[PDB]
């Protein structure tokens, strides 16, 4: 990653073994549960495109997801190239070239070039641009890996309301990855709780609803 | 988080994997037992709003509690906006804007804006303001997750007094109430709901006895 | 805590996750065995009152003990207020106020005020004062949690002398938490060892005693 | 490894126990699954040739693979010597010599010589050159350890499409081939070797469908 | 402990949780096997007397050994006071006092006094002096905890020579004796107490054979 | 160890608990498998003779090996003393003395003297000299602990060639610790693989051999 040293300057630092392992293990433990995306984003704080590729290349399995991710990255990179076409020809000696999409993804750029862009004045934040594309792709994967539509999360006749609400927002977390939808919560409650929730009224907070269905 | 460097400057530092994992694991292990709140507050020392959202977003499960937390944050943010309204209309290009409640919550503000506020002179401590809101929400969650009411904690006939007092204060710790209200609950209930053998001993010590004296006398 | 940076100045630092976890785990593993007190004192090196309250608030269970601790703190704080009463009235603009007992305990003081006291020239070491009160209370808890009086640690007829001595000083550790008492060691030995210890003489070292009863 | 200090200088630092253990454990856990290569490259960030040899020498078992690695290194070192021959004959006493391939591999060079090359102005990045050789050797090993050929990955009649695509790209990941060759293999095989029900759905999407569209359609 | 900072000054640093835990765990795992002593000495690198007491006080159990340690410390402290008596009578207010044995042991000295002595110019290394006393006490404890005497280590009839030599030097390592005495024990016992088949082979090598030659010959 | 601080100067640092534990655990897990030697050498980066003695004194068991190591060290130290005899007599006040072999081994030198030698201009690298002697001794131990001669690693009739090659080079690793020997690999292969390897020809790489015997 690129971070600040004790002195105040922006310098490259190796990715730490702790970071590497934490990322591999969260995917081993949780696959593409929604909380894997904020974990990715935090563990890639300050990352270069090289570091982002390292993180993704160390995922064990899930290679269909990783190919979908590559396809998303290539779509965003094409849009980048359409918005920011690069000068064709040899670049001036010693000077910074403009990054294309495959440079942002770390495929056609060197680490030194990535550092140059990310620390230039003004900077071209190629790590953050690439991370945005990766997170867009990972949100698609989350939604796809979600096993159940929110329309089908419905409270069982013996199911505690809190357990139902947990299932509902766990599912909505994934489904929304990539408003009124939350009104399904009352619609999909069981008859005893729905009767209580309807008499409660429509301005009730979730806390009020959960207390009333205790 | 924001930390001091050797030049004396306050600067951004990435949240550590150790911190991230520690928070996820405390919720895995303890759910919303009362000690989760002080652990959250300490693990979020120096946190930006971004970092606070990262910590909450990484909680596994408990999504009903997380939605309740979001509703508490929105309530506090609305009160912030009532107390500290931001003057409407475009502002001078290139200058620092004033944060509204959704800025403090990290929803409508960038990291750079959060750093700018937190290191301004004088600082606008948006991380600490948001943390206060989150802690208010967690207090509500701990009360809701508590499986026992303090009125139902009564000493068993074969129950050691220390075990009863442990249950009593475990339950009271999770209630949401001022210390004045909590300590009044103790004056009203603790001796009253001891078992007959212990209660006769405790009444003889008088209303001035310390807990140490009560526990030693019932050992 | 407040510690020295690489440069030589006293600054506030966040409590580390490692410290937080170590403290919670020693209480989970050992409850109020005597060695928990020196572990507390070392893990709270440099602590502010805020940090000390953090450490205590993260203890799982043992809430009767924690209430006893609060009562001890309030007694010491009252004694503080009796010895160091604070000026009544508004304090001069920009100047340091005097801490009362509830300020030392972190209840009515801010972190910034705690830092100010602890780094002032001369300092008011409110972290160390509060830690003394906490350790006084924890020593009371240790003694109370001790299951057996030292008078009742008596060597069994088949019990190796070393195992007995281990039980004796384990118990004395807790009982003394808050001289001649150690002469109980010979008094409470079994007949075969007592016969050997008495013939050894009264100046014997523990090593000499243990060797002789091997 | 070589790292920057506060005076801005590049200086040697000892390899950490955490790094050493992380590498030994990834080989223990994953053997030569493809992700071992990116993990090796990241854990050897800033490595000298000495450090690279330390990492390889600490691998437990897999000594046939390690001997194959040494043979690849010797092949690359010979090509280095053909492209960049070192002028024969004694050189000026006290001056920096030019590295030959066995110097880059850490066999005939001292640590001090490696530091000298890596921090020279301009640098001779012998750690990065050796690492490239090692990665070429590991690519060969991963292909050899792969238990399946991409031609034998065919969807089972009861196999979820996502599980089949996972197997397909797990296998393709281990093959040693340009991305052009690998993606041609996909165009030639992935739909062709789907099971009848999935294949009829995929053919109807057309050759332009994305993998997301294919996987969603076969769910 | 006392450590160097960037300004070149020796300054106090808090004992780390990692150090604390490492020491408690080595005693949990190994009790007073001989390697506990070098581990104690290394983990107490730079320690003040306060830190040394912290380490000892955190040992779980083994309180007979801990009391023996205190008695050894008091013996050494008394010898310190005989060799380096502190002039009696009040001293100049505000100046550094001289440490007596109980000051070195951390009992009658403050942390500030310990820092003052250890960083004085010239230093009075009270941490190192106390550590020497503790190590003398631990040497006694290791000898006492050893379950075997070197006279009772004799090779079994089916016992590999290497296993016998391992037992022999494990036992000798725990004895409390100069290296001269220990190596004389080896010359007197090791070959003598080998089993008949090994003993005939070892006698033929002669009294000049190395242990490597003895072990290779009896393999 | 002696290492560089953030500022660029060579200073003594305590051995870390992590290093201490890693070394003890690799010997617990692997005894004297060949990879223990490169692990030792890396974990002792920058070590003083004191630190090297610490590392060896913390090995659990294997005390016959450790005595063999001491005997190797004493042989190398005697050779040192023969090559670099020290001045007999009192050394000049305030000046550096010359190390003898037992000084290099940490037996008759203080830590301060070790630091002085290792940081002098020019330096006497007593840590590295001692480490060389230790590694010479550890290589002897590896070879001795190896259970099987390379002459006796022979492929079974049903044994996969890769598994045989693994056994062969695992054994050669240890045997060589302290060229044509690798031609035993074809000699010691089973009849089916030997037939294939001989028809392959004599210039084949190991990769070619392993592929052909798949
Ligand atoms: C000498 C150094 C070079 N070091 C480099 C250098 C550059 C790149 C580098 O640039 N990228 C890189 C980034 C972004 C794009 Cl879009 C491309 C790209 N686009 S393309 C021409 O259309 O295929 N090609 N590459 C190479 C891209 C990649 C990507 C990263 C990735 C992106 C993703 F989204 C999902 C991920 F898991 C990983 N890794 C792969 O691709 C690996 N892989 N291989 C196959 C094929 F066998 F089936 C498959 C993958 C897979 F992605 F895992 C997925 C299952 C399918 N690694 C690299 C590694 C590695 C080191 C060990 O030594
Ligand atoms: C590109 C970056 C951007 N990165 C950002 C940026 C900004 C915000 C960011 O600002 N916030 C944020 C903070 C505070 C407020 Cl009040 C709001 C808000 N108020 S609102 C319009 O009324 O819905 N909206 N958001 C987005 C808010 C949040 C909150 C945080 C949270 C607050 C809480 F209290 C409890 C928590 F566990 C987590 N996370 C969510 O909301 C996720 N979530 N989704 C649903 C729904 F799908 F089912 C549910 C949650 C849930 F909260 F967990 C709860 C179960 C219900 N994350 C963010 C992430 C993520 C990263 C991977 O990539
Ligand atoms: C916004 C911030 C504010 N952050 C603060 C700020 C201030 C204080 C802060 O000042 N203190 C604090 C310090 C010292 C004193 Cl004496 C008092 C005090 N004296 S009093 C008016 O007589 O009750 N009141 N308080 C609040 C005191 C405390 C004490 C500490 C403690 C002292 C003890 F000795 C034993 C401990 F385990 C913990 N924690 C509690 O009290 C918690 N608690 N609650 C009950 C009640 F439900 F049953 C019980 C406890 C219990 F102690 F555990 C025990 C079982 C009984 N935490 C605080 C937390 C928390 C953070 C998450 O967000
Ligand atoms: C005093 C110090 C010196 N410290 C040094 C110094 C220099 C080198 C050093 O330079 N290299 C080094 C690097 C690159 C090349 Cl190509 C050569 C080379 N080419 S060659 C003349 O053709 O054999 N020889 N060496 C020594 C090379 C090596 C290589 C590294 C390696 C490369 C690889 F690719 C795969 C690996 F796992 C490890 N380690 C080995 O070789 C060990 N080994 N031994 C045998 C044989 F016994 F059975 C086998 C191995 C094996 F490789 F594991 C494989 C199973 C076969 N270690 C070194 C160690 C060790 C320390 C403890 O103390
Ligand atoms: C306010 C702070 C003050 N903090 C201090 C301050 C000072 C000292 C401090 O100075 N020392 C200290 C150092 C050296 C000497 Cl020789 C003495 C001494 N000599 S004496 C007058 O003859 O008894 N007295 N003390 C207090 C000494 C000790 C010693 C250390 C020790 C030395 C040993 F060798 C073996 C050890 F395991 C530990 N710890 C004990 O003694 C505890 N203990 N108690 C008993 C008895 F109850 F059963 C027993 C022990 C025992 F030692 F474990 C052993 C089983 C017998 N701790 C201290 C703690 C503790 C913190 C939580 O809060
Ligand atoms: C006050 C400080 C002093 N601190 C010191 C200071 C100095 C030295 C110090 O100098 N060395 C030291 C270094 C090198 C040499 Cl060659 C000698 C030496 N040569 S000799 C006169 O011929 O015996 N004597 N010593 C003391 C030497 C040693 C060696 C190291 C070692 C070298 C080896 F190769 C293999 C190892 F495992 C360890 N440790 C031992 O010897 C321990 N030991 N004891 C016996 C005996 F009981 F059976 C046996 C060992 C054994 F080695 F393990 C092996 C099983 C046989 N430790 C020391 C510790 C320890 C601390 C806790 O407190």
């Amino acid at each position: 990653p690129i971070v600040q040293n004790l002195q105040g300057q922006m310098v490259h630092q190796c990715i730490s073994p702790r970071t590497l392992n934490a990322w591999v293990k969260v995917v081993e433990e949780k696959a593409f549960s929604p909380e894997v995306i904020p974990m990715f984003s935090a563990l890639s704080c300050g990352a270069t495109p090289q570091d982002l590729n390292t993180m993704l290349n160390t995922v064990g399995g899930h290679q269909a997801a990783m190919q979908m991710l590559k396809e998303t990255i290539n779509e965003e990179a094409a849009e980048w190239d359409r918005l920011h076409p690069v000068h064709a020809g040899p670049i001036a000696p010693g000077q910074m070239r403009e990054p294309r999409g495959s440079d942002i993804a770390g495929t056609t750029s060197t680490l030194q070039e990535q550092i140059g862009w990310m620390t230039h004045n003004p900077p071209i934040p190629v790590g953050e641009i690439y991370k945005r594309w990766i997170i867009l792709g990972l949100n698609k994967i989350v939604r796809m890996y979600s096993p159940t539509s929110i329309l089908d999360i419905r409270q069982g006749p013996k199911e505690p309301f809190r357990d139902y609400v947990d299932r509902f927002y766990k599912t909505l977390r994934a489904e929304q990855a990539s408003a009124a939808t939350e009104t399904l919560l009352v619609q999909n409650a069981n008859p005893d709780c729905k009767t209580i929730l309807k008499a409660l009224g429509p301005g009730a907070t979730l806390e009020e609803m959960m207390t009333a269905c205790q």
